């Protein structure tokens, strides 16, 4: 998981999103399925509430 990797490397939200080029980046704008996902999901559970 790209977003999971960033999470394991101590990253939260900003310090992974990297303004729209990061691992959890598509999980932000176009994220209707991001909660029903897994790789995006824990990040979004923090950074948005996880739907």
């Amino acid at each position: 998981g790209e977003c999971e990797q960033c999470f394991s490397d101590g990253g939260d939200c900003t310090t992974c999103f990297n303004n729209g080029t990061g691992p959890c980046a598509n999980c932000l704008a176009g994220y209707p399925a991001g909660c029903s996902n897994s790789d995006c999901t824990a990040f979004l559970s923090q950074c948005y509430g996880g739907c």
